[PDB]
């Protein structure tokens, strides 16, 4: 009976799943596992249920011979080395789909929060400075950016990208997109507008990214795009900390290069910068995109099929490394 | 010439237009305008542009012998006393429409906002406490609430009520209404429900208040209502605080009645209140809904447009109280 090591709890429905099918070991603490216990722990598995904190390179990799699929509980998989799970024959899979939603809905929090000063006008009513100051209303206090009939335009065009520009088209959104390829079917069904990235930036009130991590992507919002942004333009970064230069996203904050920011996702996590989160047009979640309910369970649902699909000899319904099909058959 | 006093610093467009027609006074502070002052400026004057904060009751038409027409910088109109106002031959106007995208954009925040606790997780980052614990992500970390496809429960279905539901489009949601009439229109363009305020309680997901203040409304959304909404709901105010009886719903959400709350508007103004403002699931702005600089210079344009058709012998174009046309004549 084939051993999994799940390296944190994912709800109950994927584990109990995965117990049917497998001898599963789960890390239970609330801290990720740490380096030197995923090393020693991977020594004797056959699966492993990962999360976007575990590492899986060719150390990993050195450390578990037994080791034949990956699945990642994240559609990211910038955490993987992918290249080399292929020469090894080792079968990655990701949760697509199950957290589009959850992730565009996001994306769409930060949006709005940013564009209408959600979080400082919390604070202002919270700490008592509205009654402090004793005045009621006041036809220039907090005055936000129009959303409704502006641009938008979406850095990234698969799957959650597309769902952040249905949401747009209910705001009644002239949508722009860029990606590496042209989406017709996309473009007839959405009213989506393919764009280079620098136009794009120049001509959108409201910038959002949903690009996959690469070392394309990386930085690929740096001082120089960050420039061409107009001055009441509004960034949101749900896709990965490492697409933005932090240094440069500051000045254009502090200066004034842009209007506002709505950040899910930063180069380090834990993130700390007291320079950034001193700054009133930022807005900062803790990494929370597919945080619902709902998506957590379908992604926990969606961990489990790929690995019962592998061990009963079956192609993964979401494998990554398709190519990894002609090194080996599917199956303990 | 006539004379106008303005109650407050709106926009310049607005001010500017009616100098061409009128001697105007403007009250420029910052603080609200004292009652007191109030009742003596009035005095002498023709016209007057108010906003939601003077109460425009018998005891200022009976100081103002020569006030003629009140132009409300403002859609509400429950601040002014209609009736006794129809009784003497007065004018009052209101502004719909110019603010409806940036009070809907703002219901829309609120809505996210609390669903996926977007304040509490910006402070649980900016304070460094997700930096100080360690831990990046984790399966059950900040878990909300899914908004795409679910049912949205929109309470007015007028102006600002089919915006939120233009929006809820997006979101490819199922939309319920209630109004005090049937929109057969809205129902065919934006695949809306109509139902009993009741039944739209129990099946929502999602209520969003829209409706303005009236002996009717006032605090509809009680205790016995808020036990009808789902525990998993979340409630937005949009409307007037008076609408929801506050104690009723703070009990409900520290007992879990309902899950989280979104409120631009209060029973009294500024608002402080140390139970609310202790709890996590309730997010707060200042009274907000139309703070955009594109509905606030739309809101002068039209205060003054209403002021000159008046003094031009034009019935107003938002005339509120047409009774007052088989009263008197327009004009000065
Ligand atoms: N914040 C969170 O909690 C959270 C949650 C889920 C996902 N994410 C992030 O979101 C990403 C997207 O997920 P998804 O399901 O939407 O993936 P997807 O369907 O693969 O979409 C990614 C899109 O990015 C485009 N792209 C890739 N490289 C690009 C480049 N160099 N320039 C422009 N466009 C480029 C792709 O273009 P082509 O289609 O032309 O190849 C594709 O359209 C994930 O990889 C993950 O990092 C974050
Ligand atoms: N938060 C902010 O900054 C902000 C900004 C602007 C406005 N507001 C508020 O929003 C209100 C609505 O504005 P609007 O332009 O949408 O007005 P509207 O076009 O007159 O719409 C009001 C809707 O409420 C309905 N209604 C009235 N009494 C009701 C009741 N007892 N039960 C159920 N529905 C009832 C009306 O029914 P019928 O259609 O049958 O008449 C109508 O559908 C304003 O009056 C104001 O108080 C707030």
């Amino acid at each position: 009976k084939p051993k999994v090591l799940i390296t944190r709890a994912i709800p109950e429905n994927g584990i109990e799943l995965l117990r049917e099918h497998f001898e599963v070991e789960v890390w239970e603490h609330e801290h990720e596992i740490p380096r030197e216990v995923l090393l020693e722990k991977v020594k004797d598995v056959d699966a492993l249920v990962t999360m976007l904190s575990e590492k899986i390179d060719r150390e990993v990799f050195d450390a578990a011979p037994r080791l034949r699929i990956v699945a990642n509980y994240a559609v990211g998989y910038d955490n993987i080395d992918i290249e080399e799970a292929t020469k090894r024959g080792i079968y990655v899979t990701n949760t697509p789909d199950v957290l589009t939603d959850a992730t565009a809905d996001l994306a769409w929090a930060l949006l709005l929060a940013a564009a209408r000063h959600v979080v400082k006008g919390d604070k202002f009513v919270r700490s008592g400075e509205w009654k402090r100051r004793g005045i009621a209303w006041h036809p220039k206090m907090f005055l936000g950016y129009d959303v409704y009939g502006k641009t938008i335009g979406i850095v990234g065009f698969g799957r959650i990208g597309q769902a952040i520009a249905k949401r747009a088209k209910g705001f009644g959104m002239r949508i722009l997109y860029t990606a590496r390829s042209r989406k017709p079917e996309a473009e007839k069904e959405l009213g989506a507008e393919f764009k280079p990235l620098e136009e794009l930036l120049r001509e959108s009130d409201f910038v959002v990214l949903a690009v996959p991590l690469t070392k394309e992507t990386y930085h690929m919002i740096n001082e120089e795009r960050l420039r061409l942004m107009k001055p009441t333009a509004v960034l949101v970064n749900v896709a990965r900390g490492k697409v933005v230069d932090t240094k440069a996203l500051i000045r254009a904050l502090k200066e004034g290069w842009i209007a506002a920011a709505g950040l899910d996702v930063f180069e380090e996590e834990p993130y700390y910068d007291e320079e950034l989160f001193a700054l009133d047009n930022v807005v900062l979640t803790p990494h929370i995109g597919s945080a619902t309910f709902g998506a957590r369970e379908g992604m926990a649902e969606l961990v489990a099929k790929n690995l019962i699909a592998f061990k009963n000899g079956e192609v993964p319904p979401t494998l990554v490394n398709r190519e990894v099909l002609k090194v080996r058959r599917p199956g303990f």
